[PDB]
């Protein structure tokens, strides 16, 4: 099991708040104040297959992410 | 689809925060910022049923929830 660790979105945080709200279903003000608070574990508990892509999935959108 | 708002988890926030990462996988941190930020959208575009017993996990672990 996996964890997905957002370590910063920096000056893409408008994109990386949007995919984390395709991702888990948070509202706007939520999303917003998990990507404003990095690091933060975004997802744990995941296969690894689900930990890889949601780890693309941010890299794409402009994050800086890990995967533990 | 629905939307799972937590409008106030009060006395109970431990309960609650427990909840809130079981049915969301997010870190400690990130699940006792939101609980301590009520109101909070929680969860939005779930079917009626997987709103329905959000909202029955939540109000058993002692949030005030409502489901739009």
């Amino acid at each position: 099991e996996f964890d997905v660790i957002l370590k910063a979105a920096g000056a893409n945080k408008v994109a990386v708040i949007k995919a984390v709200r395709g991702a888990t279903g948070l509202g706007l003000k939520e999303a917003k104040d998990l990507v404003e608070s990095a690091p933060a574990a975004l997802k744990e508990g995941v296969s690894k297959d689900d930990a890889e892509a949601l780890k693309k999935a941010l890299e794409e959108a402009g994050a800086e992410v890990e995967v533990k």
